[PDB]
């Protein structure tokens, strides 16, 4: 029964004068940790950590607004699917922080004008910002770090599609469309203490998330030992792991493990994760060469709809 | 067969904000580490990067001289048994940087003037510095970073000490005697390439090592599967690990676990291990109270002998 997630550095990928046998070692280990596990923790991505903190103050000054500005821009008032701004709690009473045991976001994605034939489908369309909040302060700083999220995200993706199966004769470049005008949202995430007094997949190709210090939160299910391996923060680090159009994709190589975070916090507790879901219209060939074809957009949403 | 020696983020400790239970889990992986393995990886230290590269750019600078004048401050120049400055590689010919499959070091530990009492007895004496280096780019930035590792083994002895078996009722401060006017050697090596064509434990207790990206040098011997375990260079991380001293202190609960350097480069390779002796005239008592004494200098002479 495995205790950790492995941890993978790809600082050789980061820097052209590697040797071939680091960047090796790099494809090597992202492979197996992601069809072993589904998760890793990678370090080496050179995102500065003024950046990381400042994406964390940034959920912190967000989740700081009073409910009724956050709710004049709720999910709710989105254009059309496309899924943008504020997620609320569960239950609220007061206009100031959270009720024990609920949580709220801030999701933004990339962005679509509204007058684009794309805005409003699915996961596409333009953000929802709160203008209490100076464009320096928030806007700006999530769309600079929204930069630095999809160049890590390409370069994850090369490793990965370094690391199939070499009989399947997959050309390094086989993810790459998907980050062609990719659903990418990211949120904002803000967790209330625990009272006194869950379980699921990532339906997208790979995710990203960015952990505030403090106790374990995450656990991921490992299914040959049917346990729960705790995924606690690791300077530095971001947890990767993959989702279930991933999975689809490498036709099951690459695992899309079950996941839930815990809370065990006495405080407030934030984190930022970052999803490339992918470009919605891409269809994609099981890279096994099995022939089955699958729509991301499709997918995702057959997933939302079986889980909801 | 475990694959990977443990993490251990100590940021919980650097920060006086942090939860009961966060210490507390802090505590509880560097013990199971220690205790098992010997060896893990330590992040969360706040030890800035522009200075862990400063450190490994020190190792390249010294590296780059000339063999003449890197034997100017040899080791057998220190005064007395201090062995401070050039350990030369084992077979030269150049000038000009290493053979394939030797290597080289620059020596330095705590700064104690010539006429000190304590002069010239064990790892104890001034260091030797290189005149041609100046000195903003060389001894400053480390005389700092070694001020910045005297602070970290501190933290980790700190550590250490909650992680000790409870009914052996050890404080908080068991370790602390051992920092104060400590034998601290540090080390700028230099490894040269592979040619195309050792197994040890540290003496001391606790020894912190800052390694360069590239391919994995470090193994760690894991007896209870009798395996070599690969330790890769992780960004922002040192790797920490207990020594033979540390081991005798407190009765074998924390393991000095047998470990060697592999040279799979291809070009130079660099590094930088500090070391913790400690006092080299502190008396240490076996923690679980079995009356065993030890004089850490002795302890390190003896290892020193019998190897
Ligand atoms: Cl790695
Ligand atoms: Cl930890
Ligand atoms: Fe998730
Ligand atoms: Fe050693």
């Amino acid at each position: 029964p495995p205790k950790t997630i492995p941890i993978v550095d790809i600082s050789a990928f980061i820097d052209d004068n590697a040797s071939a046998q680091a960047k090796d070692d790099v494809v090597k280990a992202m492979s197996h940790a992601c069809s072993t596990y589904g998760f890793f923790y990678l370090v080496g991505h050179g995102i500065p950590e003024v950046d990381r903190q400042q994406v964390l103050d940034c959920a912190r000054l967000f989740a700081s607004l009073p409910m009724d500005e956050k709710m004049g821009i709720s999910v709710s008032k989105c254009m059309g699917q496309s899924f943008r701004g504020y997620e609320p709690p569960a239950l609220q009473l007061h206009q100031e922080g959270l009720l024990p045991d609920t949580k709220e976001a801030f999701i933004f994605g990339r962005e679509v004008p509204a007058d684009h034939p794309d805005a409003g489908r699915f996961s596409t369309g333009p953000n929802q910002w709160p203008s209490s909040l100076p464009d320096s302060e928030f806007r700006i700083p999530l769309l600079k770090y929204q930069e630095k999220m999809v160049e890590l995200v390409k370069v994850i993706l090369k490793i990965l599609a370094r690391g199939l199966p070499k009989e399947w004769n997959c050309p390094p470049d086989v993810f790459d469309a998907a980050t062609v005008e990719p659903s990418i949202p990211m949120r904002l995430l803000h967790y209330a203490p625990q009272s006194e007094e869950g379980d699921h997949t990532d339906f997208g190709n790979v995710s990203v998330l960015l952990q505030e210090e403090g106790t374990v939160g995450l656990e991921v299910w490992y299914p040959p030992t049917e346990t729960w391996i705790p995924v606690p923060v690791i300077s530095g680090s971001y947890v990767i792991n993959m989702g279930d159009m991933m999975q689809k994709w490498t036709a099951g190589f690459y695992r899309s493990a079950r996941h839930r975070v815990v809370n065990h916090n006495k405080k407030s507790r934030y984190s930022a994760p970052f999803f490339l879901n992918g470009n919605i219209d891409l269809k994609c060939k099981a890279l096994d060469g099995s022939g089955v074809e699958t729509v991301i957009g499709e997918h995702i949403r057959q997933r939302l709809f079986e889980t909801i």
